[PDB]
């Protein structure tokens, strides 16, 4: 499938690392301060079919 990237922090199932999609029980910090989309493992929401 072809996935989407993140919108907001601490959601899954979303692209994170370029093409690689933040996998379940992983979820994607969104940069607060010039950082980068960086998924780290946890639990997360589940990015919604559009915002």
């Amino acid at each position: 499938v072809v996935y989407t990237d993140c919108t907001e922090s601490g959601q899954n199932l979303c692209l994170c690392e370029g093409s690689n999609v933040c996998g379940q029980g992983n979820k994607c910090i969104l940069g607060s301060d010039g950082e980068k989309n960086q998924c780290v493992t946890g639990e997360g929401t589940p990015k919604p079919q559009s915002h």
